[PDB]
């Protein structure tokens, strides 16, 4: 024969080849299949909808006993490319898809000269996965990707890995980082699958481990808690008969819900339920609240309202003890008849007012007692929210 | 003949197969195809669209009396797999469809040396579906999905099932867990459809039965209620003339407003109407309207305003009686005629401000006799609106 | 000849056949399509952007002669199944398409000893629709789905009915219910279409008549509207001298501005222009507007500023006839001359608290009349608000 | 031969007819496509995007040299249809793509007997175009479509027109009303296009120009603002010492603050700049600021603070010049010593009221005065405004 | 032989022209595909997802050794158009895919003489790029995309330019401006990639810079700042002890935080953390916190509640030295007992509104101390903000 070029070589494999068939000569030995997955980014994570949107490499290699010829009388070919379209391709799948991805289309393949067959493409994974946000700005993801022929069973089809599980798992080499997302492992295992008894499938699960950067909500959910805080610190330096203090603190409480309304929709809560940091938001609201009690306290109990003499069993422990406790701090007789009564006016006036004064007094003191003992639990409370995140990060 | 291998069976069952004509020897014999439905998760609820999503595994089979070979003279092969689009398939599809769901095509399927052809495939369904959302928060669902052949009639295509309707009913094997929905059942039925009387068609219709979690919902929409109410409980210790009480109540009435004007939308109302969560969530606005109404009348009562006596008719049942029924509590002459005047105002202002008193009095004693009515009615509320909760849980 | 099966009628009927050829033995006669529809649920309908969603089964026949044969010398075969995509087809589309939906193929067809062709498929539509929303709760929607032939010239395709159009129009037997809209009627009528004078077209015009459910809307914009007029209402309970009343009605009217903008998004207004929902809520506008200048006028007019004596013209017909019209309510000298300045000052002080008592007694007097005047109006605007109503529902 | 039907004409045309060569019998004669095309309607104008979503009705013909036949000896058939995937069809698309829009496909053309073939499809085109919004409600939009090969140069195709321009640019026939957008003219212009020397091409370009309807915009962004500006200017008829003229002109800020942060939202500001819409709001912020700053300079003007006397320096010109140039408004000594302490602490009490009685008159003149300039200002401001609309109106 | 066409020249190409092989002639020579690209518009830049959309004009050409033929005896014909889907096409991709874009389909190329194959088409690329927001309104993007051969290694496909790089970089022909987005330029450079050793690929990597246009939100992230600013600098004039200044600077507090939650979301935070605006943002809180907390200061000081006489130790240096530093301002028996008591009466009554007068003069003058400090380092700060902006715009 003449040399026109190796393309003969193709006709000499796609002359009456049959593309519908196993590609076995013995029918009792089944078709391994060799895969291996390198993660390029994590596109997306819907907590609420628990779906997972990722993008891989994927790569696998098989034999086809049909495509085998010697390198010698073909001038000296290996290997070469043949269409995707013309040539048996098994069916794998992963069991976790809940949609289609978009993906290109790679109309190539190698094919070498003792049937070795491999395939590269690129797969966009849309996939279910049960995510947990107990600890939600620190968790840590643990999804599984499970690749499996739909329809042929282990005697048909089997899966291996292309190499060894160390090297797959210690892998980041195209990972793109800054995404929200750190990939810290992919582990594979192999598995037999059947859920009716008479069925057996050869599946291969990669445990794909990821954790969360929580630096992206370190700023969004602390800042604007601790500055309403402080404002409401400097709030209690108001004095309680002033009568704006009242009209403060329920602007303060209105802008604290409406700031919680507006942040939990950002803040995703499934599952088993609410992570901690709606635990720690109800205790700033009790906090509010308990604040809010005392001023309300206060102000009724400096108001004046015609009050009745102070009561001593009241008075003896509440400002001398409180002191050394804590912090110190004819006609004649028609002109006195006439001026009896404004004398007597004045008087009532001077004991109202003296009353008036006393209760003061004792508001006053109750007012600085409470803004002690309030700001000592807010500054415990501080301390032992901190040291969490202290005793975590040094991990 | 020599033996190759087994593609040649292939060649046998396709050299001269026609894939467009039913595979029946006698035409008057009905193709019988056997389905089932294994549900893997629940994928969206748009209740407002009235839309479900879902996907499923399903596989059918039948018989091709033109796919039958002896095992003997083919090396033993009992079974093989065959291309999809090379054979017949029967158009079986559900009648709900609303739009078309993207999934995976499985280009391969078995053929039994007895014509027995199998096919897997998995499914999203997107589908229109009647729900109900009376009691919203603990609503079940029971939609319908029904497979039939959309042109062939039951003289052509006749569907059955696969296995026994009483395990596949209680079937929960795959199913994706902790993501809002509770797969109760799945139950089949056969019935005959016509709309027009000369056609009739074979329908297999699955009765899904979803149950909703609530524990969802059990945060977002109790605590700021029992938060306002509480807020609103302790709105009540300011003295009625301190002046700021009407603003306090204002602003709290704003917030409530502002609260479900913001969580309204979130909550779906279709159909019949809107649940029972927003007859009580008005009769939580009708409480504060009447607080507030209470708080402007005890206002009006305790103003200042140059007031008349106080009325007896209403002072001898309202003090006395109320103390019982509920808590208890040459140049002379000019002299004379000068200081009379001043004697006379100071007389004057001293009426007025007893007055003043004396009203305020009466409306101290109101403002306590109200409160505590309002907080045995808000305890009696609370009571009866957890005693729902108590029977239900418990069944 | 021997009997495999019916496969060979198939074979008979296309060894030879051409699919690219309309199928008349004459090209004189026009081929004729007689077409029908069924809808079964109205998706979507977008009012801003004048699009209309809806999903229908449609079914059509013709007749073709190369496609006949007779039943004899076949086993007494009278119609059979062929694939859709191996005969002639006509391209009947929709005018109103502004895209293209999704849904499923058919790939099946009957045929008929006689040519008798019939074709069965669901379609999803999405057509551009006129939509009038100046009585938006209660419209009623005329859309137009127009069916013709994109190429084909009335000299090669005709369009006729199935069956007669008053079973058509009187046929809702598949149609999804209690998804806000109703559908009245699906009128159809038939047309010759040409824009430029050569060329005429036949087209099958279904007017599609629905109506819109407005329970939906009766809660969401009544209920709030009512109660803030009733909050109003109970706000002119407080003194005009307490000094919050004005605050009140300013914090109310920013609660009716924040109610109106976060409302209006999911009223649309298109077209001709706004509903007459926004002249209503304008006019609750204005009443609100009106209130809020009563209050300041009245505020305005009790206030203390060191006034002068009240005036005459305005006293005779404001307190003694609005009582009938409307409902009723050497050292001496030194002595002297000291104790004259203390008289003078204590008679100044007693004629401006005086003057002012007056001037409370005149807006005391006031403030109940345009309590009563604005009573009356707010009742003569509810009951002839309600009577549209009342006289629109028993209809 | 027979005359089974007209079929064998498209076998005459069909035998050996190839599909990938130019239909041309000299190569030097290029293929002339005349083209036009026909608004339907006007979907979505993404001004941030800077995109335009249109549907068009186009048609075009051109000479296939391959397709010509002899009426006669055909049973006089002058034309046919024929399939659209069996003939060569030019590669013309729209230079100013940026997706691809989903539209119907026509599977035939008609072809006569001298090649003549025509070709109708409707387009949905999405594009990207280049709006200016620097009159933002009453602005014209002129975007381009240029039809044009992607790959053969003027030697091989050229574009011309169906039909003259003249009917091209005043054609409104099927186009569709009411939908924000009105379409003023499509001006069609041929073009040589050419980035390098080397290769020229012909392209068609169609000018759309197209206005919007301001109605859509003429109630939501009028109403408020004027209805601000009437609470605005009621709210200065409160007394300066009333106290709660502050509270409510902040108040009023604030709400119109919500207002412009919720609204600017829904007007773009894109390419140039904001639209003069930002600057009449800023306008308007400008003339809140200044009554509120009116508003706090008059409180700090009739404030108590224990004032000096009034100065004369400010007095003369303020109220008596205001008043023409605007519109007008042994014991006895004991007796005597004690009392001459109450006569002086009296007489400096009445000079401290006196003192705060003509600080408070000379308020008043200043608040009357500011008012009226105020009430002039915006009146001018109304009336500049409006004049503008007036004379844009009448054109 | 006749002459019918340039037809037979394809016939003469594509007779017996295998699409499947790779066109070389020698197995050992790689195939050389030179490509170019011209950027056409900057579709999206989603920081949030790290995703780049853009439109590309793309074209390449290589050398297919089975596609030549001598001009002479076929009509001195030098190029044709051969159908895309005929020949052999390479694999070129892009690697930083995400998803895949919808971009039309070309379905012709050019054929030369000497095989030379040239391919246009355009390309919508949907990538995957990081974004660097440190300076968000200034900053400038570097993105890359990589055209590779998925497939084939450098012994088969190598990668080259069209034209020199130098031109390529400085191109912007037909780019779309006044898009918030400019192209500054786009820089190629070729490399040899190879993650595992023994498969080494040809890589042609573009650089794509571009640069934000910050005008776009200069208007809606500066303006609303001074105006809030301004307006507090105003809310100074109010007296401390008029009541109504602790209600202003909570209010202007309040809808600035509803100002800062409303725009937070407008402005991305990713990657490394937030922009330098909200540090500016969290300096203009530092000094409103700052502004409220001497508000409260000097209300607390200027506060009556029955205080003590004025500190001398407070008082010599700061209303003496501060004057200079800063900005300057038997029955007798019975009479004379009974008017002691009102004259001491009046005298502790004077001797209290003395002491708070005393106290309300330190207040003034510490009140306006503040003023000038704040306004001084208000001023400071606006120009070292401004000062950025100068040196920054000069460059
Ligand atoms: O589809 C079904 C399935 C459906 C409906 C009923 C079923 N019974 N038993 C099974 C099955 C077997 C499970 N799979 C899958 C098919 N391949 C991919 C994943 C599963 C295992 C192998
Ligand atoms: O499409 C139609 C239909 C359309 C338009 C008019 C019609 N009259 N009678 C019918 C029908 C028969 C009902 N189906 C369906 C076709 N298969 C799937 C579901 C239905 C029953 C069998
Ligand atoms: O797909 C893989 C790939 C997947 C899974 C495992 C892998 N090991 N080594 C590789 C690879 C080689 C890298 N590419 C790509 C294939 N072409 C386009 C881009 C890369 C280089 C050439």
């Amino acid at each position: 024969t003449t040399q026109p070029a190796l393309l003969r070589l193709s006709d000499h494999l796609l002359a009456n080849y049959k593309k519908g068939v196993r590609p076995v000569r013995d029918w009792r030995k089944p078709t391994t299949v060799s895969i291996d997955v390198i993660m390029y980014a994590i596109l997306n994570v819907d907590e609420k909808n628990q779906v997972l949107t990722t993008y891989i490499w994927y790569r696998q290699y098989w034999t086809d006993e049909f495509l085998q010829w010697t390198p010698e009388d073909f001038d000296n070919v290996t290997k070469l490319s043949i269409p995707t379209d013309s040539i048996w391709v098994p069916d794998i799948l992963i069991n976790e898809f809940v949609d289609v991805g978009k993906s290109p289309n790679i109309p190539y393949v190698y094919v070498h000269h003792r049937g070795e067959v491999q395939n590269y493409k690129p797969l966009q994974l849309v996939t279910a996965c049960s995510l947990d946000i107990y600890n939600f700005p620190f968790d840590v993801q643990n999804c599984s990707l499970t690749f499996t022929s739909w329809l042929h069973t282990i005697q048909d089809i089997n899966i291996t890995l292309w190499r060894s599980p160390e090297e797959v798992r210690s892998d980041k080499s195209i990972f793109i980082n800054q995404g929200e997302w750190e990939l810290l492992e992919v582990f594979p295992q192999f598995k037999e699958f059947s859920i009716d008894i008479s069925n057996s499938y050869a599946e291969m699960k990669f445990y794909v481990i990821i954790r969360r950067r929580p630096l992206f909500y370190a700023v969004s959910l602390l800042l604007p808690s601790i500055f309403l805080m402080v404002v409401d610190i400097v709030g209690f330096c108001l004095p309680p008969d002033s009568g704006e203090r009242v009209s403060f603190k329920i602007t303060l409480l209105l802008g604290y819900s409406v700031f919680l309304i507006i942040v939990s929709d950002t803040l995703p809560a499934t599952a088993i339920g609410t992570p901690l940091i709606g635990v720690y938001f109800v205790v700033c609201m009790a906090l509010l609240v308990i604040s809010l009690a005392e001023t309300i306290f206060i102000v009724r109990l400096v108001h004046k309202q015609d009050l009745q003499r102070p009561v001593p069993d009241w008075l003896r422990h509440l400002v001398l003890d409180r002191i050394a406790w804590i912090l110190c701090l004819l006609a004649v007789r028609g002109l006195l008849q006439e001026l009896s009564s404004i004398r007597h006016f004045l008087e009532k006036r001077d004991e109202m007012r003296e009353v008036a004064r006393d209760w003061l007094r004792v508001g006053y003191v109750l007012d600085r007692l409470l803004f002690r003992i309030y700001l000592l639990a807010v500054l415990a409370y501080s301390i032992t929210l901190v040291t969490l995140w202290s005793i975590w990060h040094y991990s």
